């Protein structure tokens, strides 16, 4: 699922895939996304809100003793409206990118069997096996989240999105009236190669 | 504060505001908001979302000693993308517009002093002393609800706005927040929606779907 919205004097974009090989991935992903909604909206950064995500999922899971075996990943960012500055936060294979002097320009790194073997100077993984997650909102330990150093400076037009791949062809967006609906979706799907035609997206726009 | 997302089988759009008026409206707000949010995503209503978002300022206001002292108002709906049917409710001076025949037509009724008279069979009670708000989320008891009733039939390219202009809102910067397909025409849309007729202040919050 994906949701946009602004509160706070930030319009932010959040989007959350419950885990499809274990228990009620639905759920947890209903919890990540409401949780990081009511962070966001009351005026927290996309940390804040995986970290109260991971917060949520990891009691309610513990509660019903699937603590482990039920998750999500996600992927946030928000937009401050007042000095035009960009952060973001995630977790797993959900994917940010950046919209800034007409391109897009991916962001976050993804947390799974082959970006880590990557790292470990080992060599990617291509298939399945490496696209296992190694990370995400609901695991026992949450050590590794992808996210912004600073706080980025955007300038009008510019901005950010963030994937996951009945939400095919669906899009949420926050945008003002002096931004062209047509034009700034029309270059990013310009661009759109980097995600399917399944993908659902979310977007904002300074 | 204004959201739409996409989770189950539907689009939905919301716009939630203080009370200006009264004690802590943006906290008030963030309650309502983050809980119709969650029930939206969860597939739920707008009704039920609107109900949750009660209970939500119900509860934390009872805790702050403050009950029917703080609250907020909003305008929900949600399209099933699946039967292309449209839900909606608010409570309070946001409003819900169907996007429809190239036009913006007003489905839902004000919660305030002046509508109330009229309801009651009697006159309108024209300027600010009818006004006042006679349902907010946050009321000791929650009655009075505007609300679909049989789901509208949409086809592709029609829609809903929901609205909140009141005078009495917190200063923020924000955006309109919109849900759409692919399939539609972004910058369009917003044109298309409003004319020099647009049923809505300058500053209005904004948030709308179209199917």
């Amino acid at each position: 699922s994906n949701a946009v919205g602004t509160g706070g004097d930030k319009a932010y974009c959040v989007v959350v895939d419950g885990m499809g090989g274990m228990i009620r991935g639905d759920e947890a992903a209903q919890r990540a996304l409401s949780a990081s909604v009511g962070v966001l909206d009351a005026g927290g950064s996309p940390l804040d809100a995986v970290l109260a995500a991971q917060a949520a999922v990891h009691r309610w899971a513990s509660q019903g003793g699937i603590l482990g075996r039920t998750g999500a990943t996600m992927a946030v960012a928000a937009v401050n409206l007042r000095d035009g500055t960009l952060e973001w936060a995630s977790v797993g294979d959900c994917r940010v990118y950046l919209f800034k002097g007409g391109r897009l320009s991916r962001l976050s790194l993804d947390h799974n069997v082959s970006s880590e073997m990557v790292l470990l100077g080992r060599g990617p993984v291509p298939g399945p096996a490496g696209e296992m997650i190694t990370s995400f909102i609901g695991i026992e330990n949450l050590t590794e989240i992808s996210t912004s150093e600073a706080p980025l400076p955007l300038e009008a037009g510019e901005g950010v999105l963030v994937v996951s791949d009945l939400h095919e062809d669906r899009i949420a967006m926050a945008l003002s009236r002096g931004s062209d609906a047509r034009g700034i979706l029309q270059e990013v799907e310009a661009q759109g190669r980097p995600y399917q035609d399944n993908a659902t997206l979310a977007l904002v726009i300074l």
